């Protein structure tokens, strides 16, 4: 369906992503797992979700602004293809000298459905 | 708003964002404040702008390619929701060994109106 | 104008970007040059490609997921404008404690044609409440 996207929980801990405000760009993504993101290190926060990417778009794992500014947290990777398989994972980057604790249920990113196009590349001799 | 990019200066130091060329993806964002982005550190550069953005889009704070390559500067966070009516700020990351000076009026990022969709989430037991 | 993605090789070492799969978002970008991204450092991996992109888009240099989790590699900069006619360069960031080797032909990023809009900015006194 065009105006809804299906989401299936892979555990009881999974939270259905939802928009924070009427005008929100993204859907909050929460970790389904307790973990720590090491200082100057990286970690995988699995959401325990399968998500069906809308036609004409990819799912972008985008950073929460609070965590970025206060905790020096960022999202690496972040491209969820329309044919991505399985559990959707958030790759967290911590550039601070302080570990970042992640509890089950913590919002760790936001999912944005980026509209894109996918043409077939045409190799040429000259561009004008 | 509807299909517009509206810009309201919050101080006389604010500069209206403009595309560097007709083929540009992004609008130049300038700091309205002097600051330093510490080596291996982060800073918040406010634009002293309040904005309304076109429907079907969020504003993405993207990095300038020059600052990225010469100075190891990046943008953290960067997602400006269509219903944000606060002061638009650029979260700067400095991964280099050297402090990065930012003067009032310096271009520190570029704003891109990313087209997106926002379907409502539909929870299911199975996709496909 | 042009809904097409056109690609001109700038050397014999260049590889035409292609999607890894039918449902893939991005086009694999391969380095056309031997280099190393220094531990805790950055490097330019030129693709030796000149490109023309579809109208209403820019080209985003987006990170590969394997390199990100496995090697702590990220893409810096990454905005390829409609009028960029130079050699497309991948700015690679290495946040690991170990160097990252790049051989010619290595996929180092993926190109995504982001749909965007570019309206004329309007300075106003008043923005509507939210
Ligand atoms: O780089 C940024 C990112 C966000 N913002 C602004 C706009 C955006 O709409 C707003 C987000 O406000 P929130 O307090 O709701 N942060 P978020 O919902 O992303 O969660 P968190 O507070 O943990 O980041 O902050 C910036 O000015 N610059
Ligand atoms: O990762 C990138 C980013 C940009 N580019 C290209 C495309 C883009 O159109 C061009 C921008 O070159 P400049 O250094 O002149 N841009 P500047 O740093 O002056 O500002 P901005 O990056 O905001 O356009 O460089 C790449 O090849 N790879
Ligand atoms: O976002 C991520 C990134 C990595 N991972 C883990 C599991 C996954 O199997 C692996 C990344 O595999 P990819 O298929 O995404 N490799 P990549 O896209 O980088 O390269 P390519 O598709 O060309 O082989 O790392 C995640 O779960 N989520
Ligand atoms: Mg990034
Ligand atoms: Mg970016
Ligand atoms: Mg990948
Ligand atoms: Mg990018
Ligand atoms: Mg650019």
């Amino acid at each position: 369906g065009s105006h809804m996207f299906k989401v299936k929980k892979l555990s009881d801990k999974a939270i259905i992503p939802q928009r924070g405000s009427k005008g929100a760009a993204g859907y909050d993504l929460s970790s389904a797992h307790e973990l720590v993101v090491p200082a100057h290190g990286k970690a995988l926060a699995m959401t325990d979700l399968q998500i069906a990417i809308p036609d004409g778009t990819y799912g972008r794992i985008a950073p929460r602004s609070g965590l970025a500014w206060k905790n020096f947290i960022d999202c690496g990777a972040g491209v969820i293809d329309s044919d991505y398989r399985g559990n959707v994972g958030v790759v967290l980057f911590n550039h601070s000298d302080v570990d970042f604790k992640v509890a089950v249920g913590d919002r760790v990113a936001q999912l944005i459905f980026e509209r894109i196009v996918t043409p077939e590349p045409l190799e040429v001799d000259e561009i004008d």
